C-alpha cells in the first residue's frame, strides 16, 4: 500500500554522479526558465550565482526553507520530489571568457524547415528546470531561484507545465499527453547496457556525468488533430490510443509488446505506417541515435479564434544531440506524420553538467 | 489514505448545490468565460447548458466525453473534478430574460484601487472546472469549450492551482503565494448560519439554492511583498504565517485560536493593528456580511521586466454580493493594509443556480 503521504513525503537527491531531474520519475508541476547574464556580469559574478543557486536547491530539495525571510510558500509541505537542474547555453561561455570550455555539442540546433521560433523565448545564458508534485513546492523554489539571480541575470523566458499526478491512475503507469497518446513508452533507462553512453558525457572535463537537453515548446494544433477518426490519429503515431501497444499488436498485445514493422494488411499495407512517429524515432532507424524523453504538458490559454495555447514542453537528454535530437529531428521535420499537426515555437540546448558533490556547487569544474 | 484516492475520490454532480462551492479545495483549477455568438438566443443557450450539463455528469464520474472524447484523462480515476455553471449580467440581455435577471448581479462598485482588463472580465456565462489531476482538469476544460461550438466563443480563460493532496504529513489549511495560511475562517456547511449567508433560499425564483460568485484576478506585488520584514507582514494580516493563529494569540495558540480584538500591548496599541486584513474583513466588523472563499493561486510567468504575473484567483460565494463581497471590498479598497501589496486585474460577478436534479440540465429552470 502507497500511502497518500509518498507525495510530499518523496525526496530526489540533490548531490550524486548525475544531477537530479534527468532519470527522477515524471512531476506533476514543472517550471523552465532561462536567465540571461547582467552587463558586468563575468566569470566571478556568475560563479557567485551558482554557488546561490546550488545552496538554495539543496535546502528546498530537502524541504528546508531557503533562508530567514523565506517566503513560507512551501510551509508544512515534504519535499514533494522537488528537483532543481542546472544548464548552460552556448552563450555563457562568451559572457565569462570561457569559449575554449564551449563543447562542440553546443553548437546550434540546425534551422529546420518547420521551425516557427520565437527567438527571444529561445535559448538564453542559463537553464533552470523546476519539477516538483506540489504546485506551492515547485512555485516556491522557481520564486527562490529567480530571486537568487537578482540584478546579476534576467530572466529571459519562463515556461509552466504539469503531467499526471501521482495516484490520478489505479496503479502507476505511462502518462498521457494532450493528444491522448501513451507517451514515454520507450524511452532508454537506466540498467540498460547502452544508456549510459547515450545519455551521459563519460567520467571538456567540466561536463564528465554531464548531459545534453534539447527543450522544444511544441504546440499541439488540437484543433485540428481532434476532427480526426481513431484511425487517422493512430496511423499518425503508429500505437493505439487505448493503451500505447503498438498497431502491429493483437488485442492481446499491451504497452510493451515489440513493433512489428514489416507486418502488412490483407491488401498488402503495412500496419504501421511508413512515416508514423513511433517508427521513424526509434534508435534502430537512425543509426542508434538516441535520447531520454521527459516532458511536460503546457496549456497557456486562447487566442481570439478560441487557439487554445497547448502542447508539449517537449524536454530530452543526450550525451551529444548530433547522436539523439539533432538526426532524429531531420527526419521529422518533413519526414513524420506528426509535423502536420504540431509547430515548434521555441527552442533550447544547453550543457547540464555532473551533480555536485558534498560542499560543491554546480558548474564548479567549469567556473573553478 | 492510500495514493490512489487523489485519483480515485468522486464529486457529486447532481445535488440541491452545484458543487464547487463547499468542495474542497482542488489541486487544479481552470475559470472560463463565454459570450454568446451571433445567432445565439435563450433556445441556443438551453441547447448548450444541457450539452455542458452532460459533460460535466460524465467527466465527474470518471467518465468519457459522450462522443469524440480525446482520451487525454483516459486510465484517469474522476480525481475530484467539479463543474459548476453560472451567468452573467450581459447574458440576459442576449437571451430575452431581462426580466430575470437578478438584482444581485447589479455591476460591482467601481472601487478606487481597481486596476481591471474590461476583456478579461464579465461574460455572459463563466465555467469552473477543478480537479487534483491536471490531465483531467485540462481534458474537461477543453471538452466544455468544444461543446460551446458555434453557440459561443472563449472571452477569456485563467489557469490556477493549489496544493495538492498528500503534499502535508496530514491535512491542513491551504497557503498562498504569499506565504499565509489562507482559509482558516470559510464558514462550512455544519456551521449556524451558513445557508442563509450562502445560498439563495427555496429573489428569482431560477436561483433557488443557487449561490453568487465574484471572481477576482488579484495580482500579489510579490517584489515589494518579499522585500517586507515577518513582523511587517504579519501585521498586514493579523496572522502569524508560521501556523496562521491571531497575533493575539499566546504561544499555545493555532489558526483556529478565536482571535482577541480588544487585545493591546505593554504601549497600549493593538495587538491585531486596526487596519489588519483578516480583523477588517471579519463578519462582525461589517454587519453580518460573509462569504465563502474558495480561491485558487496563479502563476502565469514574467513580464518582460521581470515581474511575476502571479498572484490570487479569488472566488467568493454568498447568497447576495451586497451583504458579502461588495461591503467588504468597500471597507478594504482604501483600509486594508493589505491593499498596497495587491492590485485586482480583473472581475467576475455570476448567479450560480442550484445544481442539477436527475435527469436534469443546469440552469433548466432558467433557460426553459
Ligand atoms: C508534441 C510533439 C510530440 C508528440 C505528441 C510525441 C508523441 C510521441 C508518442 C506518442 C510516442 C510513442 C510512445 C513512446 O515511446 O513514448 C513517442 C515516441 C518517441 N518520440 Fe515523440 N512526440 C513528439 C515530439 C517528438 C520530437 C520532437 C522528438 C525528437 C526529435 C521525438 C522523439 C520520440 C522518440 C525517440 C520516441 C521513441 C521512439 C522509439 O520507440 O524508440 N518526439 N512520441
Ligand atoms: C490577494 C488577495 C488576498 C489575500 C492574500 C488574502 C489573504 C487572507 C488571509 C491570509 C486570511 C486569513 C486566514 C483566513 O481566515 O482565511 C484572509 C481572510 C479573509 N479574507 Fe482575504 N485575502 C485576499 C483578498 C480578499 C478579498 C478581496 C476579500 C473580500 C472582499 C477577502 C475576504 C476575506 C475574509 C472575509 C476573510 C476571513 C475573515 C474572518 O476571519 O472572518 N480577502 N484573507
Amino acid at each position: 500500500a502507497t500511502p497518500l503521504t509518498s507525495l510530499g513525503s518523496e525526496q530526489a537527491m540533490f548531490h550524486g554522479k548525475h544531477q537530479p531531474g534527468i532519470t527522477t520519475p515524471m512531476q506533476a508541476r514543472g517550471h523552465l526558465v532561462a536567465f540571461d547574464l547582467a552587463a558586468g556580469a563575468g566569470r566571478k559574478e556568475a560563479a557567485a550565482l551558482l554557488r546561490r543557486w546550488s545552496d538554495t536547491a539543496r535546502r528546498l530539495m530537502a524541504g528546508e526553507p531557503a533562508g530567514s525571510r523565506d517566503t513560507d510558500v512551501a510551509r508544512d509541505a515534504g519535499p514533494s520530489s522537488l528537483t532543481v537542474t542546472f544548464g548552460f547555453g552556448h552563450s555563457f561561455f562568451g559572457r565569462t571568457g570561457l569559449e575554449k570550455q564551449r563543447p562542440v555539442a553546443l553548437d546550434p540546433l540546425p534551422d529546420f524547415s518547420s521551425d516557427h521560433l520565437d527567438k527571444n523565448r529561445s535559448n538564453g545564458d542559463l537553464w533552470v528546470q523546476i519539477g516538483a508534485d506540489d504546485a506551492l513546492v515547485a512555485f516556491h523554489a522557481l520564486r527562490a531561484i529567480q530571486r537568487d539571480a537578482g540584478a546579476a541575470a534576467r530572466v529571459r523566458w519562463q515556461m509552466n507545465g504539469f503531467n499526471r499526478s501521482p495516484g490520478a491512475t489505479a496503479h502507476p503507469m505511462t502518462a498521457r499527453n494532450l493528444m491522448g497518446q501513451v507517451d514515454g513508452t520507450r524511452n532508454p533507462k537506466p540498467g540498460e547496457a547502452d544508456f549510459d553512453r547515450r545519455i551521459f558525457v563519460p567520467e571538456p572535463a567540466w561536463m564528465a556525468n554531464g548531459s545534453y537537453v534539447v527543450v522544444r515548446r511544441i504546440r499541439m494544433l488540437l484543433d485540428d488533430w481532434e476532427e480526426l477518426s481513431l484511425k487517422a490519429q493512430e496511423d499518425v503515431i503508429g500505437r493505439r490510443k487505448s493503451d500505447g501497444a503498438p498497431l502491429s499488436g493483437g488485442s492481446g498485445a499491451t504497452e510493451s509488446t515489440e513493433m512489428d514493422l514489416e507486418k502488412t494488411d490483407g491488401s498488402g499495407e503495412l500496419v504501421v505506417p511508413i512515416n508514423a512517429h513511433a517508427r521513424i524515432t526509434r534508435p534502430d532507424q537512425n543509426g542508434g541515435a538516441a535520447m531520454v524523453r521527459r516532458p511536460f504538458s503546457y496549456h497557456d490559454g486562447f487566442d481570439a479564434d478560441g487557439v487554445p495555447d497547448a502542447g508539449l514542453l517537449f524536454v530530452c537528454w543526450q550525451a551529444d544531440p548530433l547522436r539523439g535530437f539533432v538526426p532524429v529531428q531531420r527526419k521529422l521535420d518533413r519526414g513524420d506524420a506528426l509535423s502536420q499537426f504540431i509547430r515548434h515555437e521555441a527552442s533550447g540546448l544547453f550543457a547540464v553538467p555532473g551533480g555536485a558533490a558534498e560542499g560543491e556547487y554546480v558548474g564548479q569544474r567549469l567556473l573553478e
